[PDB]
């Protein structure tokens, strides 16, 4: 049954419930981006209300085949009216389309449900700033202290450096790069786009990216593997095994892989800055672990809030064992005592 964390209280509203059926006296469900642990349910055979961005509407339509007529796209940064409560979208900085959301009840309260989100100072310039927030619904994923890690703009600098020199050395070489949801294009995008190359997919994979709205997608994505020198593949099949085998799939086109694993957090960011990285080697196959993330890191978050000062936070992440989330309310404390609220 529907957690507390996914209702917005004095409303018929959730957000992201759609694994526990018909969640009573929900009138209008809201899904935040098009990742499955929030979409988890949805399908062709469902006849509620769906509120959501315009990219995630196109994911919905697309991919799950959910009908028309019950996806409401609204656009962002808009004053919008759902079943007489004001709501706005603003941009999550996580995936494409992924968004946080604005409560406006009709008692005067304000709700922030900030969805899967990485927090930017250019967040403290949208709607945001011009009132003030009563409860935070807070993606808390990173919330403690050892998760620091590189702006996403020094994380891609590397990567680019990196596939260059490898490719300008040995023209031969097959660049990868793991995927396993929307989210993390701007890795592979940006190598391709150095190389002079375009990114070679799954037909499934540029179906899912040319419901995007990426400008210029038609330029720098492709289904012919065979004209391309940056490959994406599951994220699974990042390891030597998979890599030898797809190595083997070219045809003596290749006779090196360098590939890219663009994961959240590794613990190797406690004791190496970015450019200290270095590859997991075995045979013509070099694997690199980059901390390309799309949460907040624990500063990026503390920030946030001590800027938002909300009167009251709810964690979403974490939120499972009663030694995380005292960890967690710990942290918020210290967060308020030192910001003054
Ligand atoms: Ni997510």
């Amino acid at each position: 049954t529907c957690p507390f964390y996914k209702k917005i209280p004095g409303t018929g509203f959730t957000v992201d419930a759609f694994q526990y059926g018909v969640v009573e006296g929900c009138t209008a469900y809201f899904l935040t981006h098009f990742h499955s642990d929030h979409y988890a349910g949805l399908s062709k055979h469902f006849t509620f209300p769906v509120y959501c961005s315009e990219i995630t509407g196109n994911l919905l339509k697309n991919k799950l085949h959910v009908q028309e007529q019950y996806i409401h796209p609204l656009p962002l940064d808009t004053e919008c009216i759902v079943n007489g409560v004001k709501v706005v979208l603003l941009d999550a900085n996580h995936c494409p389309g992924a968004v946080m959301i604005l409560f406006y009840l009709p008692n005067g309260t304000v709700i922030l449900h900030t969805g899967d989100f990485r927090a930017d100072p250019s967040m403290e310039r949208s709607l945001l700033a011009d009132q003030k927030v009563h409860m935070l619904y807070l993606d808390t994923t990173y919330c403690s202290p050892e998760y620091t890690f590189p702006s996403q703009q020094e994380v891609i600098r590397f990567a680019i450096n990196t596939a260059f020199e490898a490719v300008t050395l040995n023209p031969h070489a097959l660049v990868v790069c793991g995927t396993y949801s929307i989210g993390k294009e701007k890795v592979f995008l940006a190598i391709a786009d150095v190389l002079g190359s375009k990114v070679g997919m799954s037909q499934e994979k540029y179906k899912t990216l040319q419901c995007l709205n990426i400008p210029e997608i038609n330029s720098l994505i492709t289904t012919d593997m065979c004209s391309s020198l940056v490959h994406l593949l599951p994220m699974m099949q990042i390891n030597f095994k998979g890599l030898q085998s797809h190595l083997k799939k070219c045809g003596g086109k290749y006779n090196q892989i360098l590939a890219f694993r663009p994961t959240g957090w590794t613990h190797s960011n406690k004791f190496t800055r970015i450019a200290d990285v270095i590859p997991q080697t075995k045979g013509n196959i070099s694997i690199y672990g980059i901390p390309y993330s799309e949460h907040s890191s624990y500063l990026e978050m503390k920030r946030f809030v001590q800027w938002l000062k909300p009167q009251k936070i709810i964690p979403t992440v974490n939120v499972g064992t009663w030694k995380s989330r005292s960890t967690m309310e710990k942290y918020f404390r210290e967060w308020k005592l030192e910001a003054g609220y």
